[PDB]
């Protein structure tokens, strides 16, 4: 739970992180959550210039004021919450995606600022958090492992993902009683995902995820009629938590075929 306010403070840290995001200029960037400036800063000297300014989305209006003190016209804030922007509002105009995402994301926010940004996938280049460490276990899991979940199967279809580095408490002022680490998301190209209806997987995986302890037979149950998917040889004594993304993919695709029709 967070409790008032946890600043990153190791300069070391800071760098690596820096180091890790490789901020660059002539990229079009958003940082999620700023703070007090502690990568805010780092990364501004390196990607900022007049006419292209570092972007932020924050709501505190103490925050806001002391970092357009700091940073003057270097720094665009979006004044709001993230999980009600529209981050293509600060796309390029294009076709190709655009749009760099970094932040520093609380433990709540998490799962709901994750499925937020996936209708956005499209127009991204890549996503860079600093995130509990229970989290990033939770985005990288393996089935059947103890963190595998709903974000993981969620995630892991839409983008190729890899934990960077550990980042324990003693990085922050004052430090919290949780290690944080750093992750990366790269959306996969359209003709990178698997040919599944991304809605139809949505539906199958909500389901599945119900219950994830409970066997499948139960939390898919709602498509006995429409699958006999034991026939099929897909194994329902397993549970949610045990199934790959690769393994829902198919479910998904059985699924739209049982529909099908012309």
């Amino acid at each position: 739970k967070r409790f008032g306010q946890n600043f990153l403070v190791d300069h070391g840290v800071i760098d690596a992180i820096v180091a890790a995001i490789r901020p660059e200029r002539g990229e079009r960037m958003v940082e999620i959550g700023p703070g007090l400036g502690a990568l805010t800063g780092p990364v501004i000297a390196r990607l900022a210039t007049p006419g292209s300014p570092l972007h932020a989305v924050e709501l505190d209006r103490d925050l806001i004021g002391r970092l357009e003190q700091r940073f003057g016209e270097l720094l665009e804030l979006h004044a709001g919450d993230a999980l009600t922007f529209d981050f293509g509002s600060i796309a390029r105009p294009g076709d190709e995606p655009s749009l760099r995402i970094i932040g520093n994301l609380p433990y709540n926010i998490s799962s709901p600022l994750l499925f937020h940004l996936m209708s956005f996938a499209p127009v991204v280049i890549d996503q860079h958090f600093m995130l509990q460490n229970e989290v990033v276990e939770r985005m990288v899991a393996e089935p059947g492992t103890k963190a595998f979940s709903r974000l993981s199967v969620m995630l892991q279809y839409r983008y190729v993902m890899d934990k960077l580095i550990d980042v324990p408490p003693e990085s922050f002022q004052p430090p919290p009683k949780v290690d944080s680490a750093i992750v990366r998301m790269i959306p996969h190209a359209p003709h990178e995902l698997p040919a599944v209806d991304p809605a139809v997987l949505g539906e199958v995986v909500t389901a599945a995820f119900s219950q994830r302890r409970k066997m499948l037979r139960n939390t898919l149950g709602g498509y006995r009629d429409l699958v006999d998917f034991d026939a099929l040889g897909f194994d329902l004594a397993r549970r949610a938590e045990d199934i790959g993304v690769d393994e829902y993919v198919r479910v998904a695709q059985a699924v739209a075929s049982a529909r099908a029709s012309g």
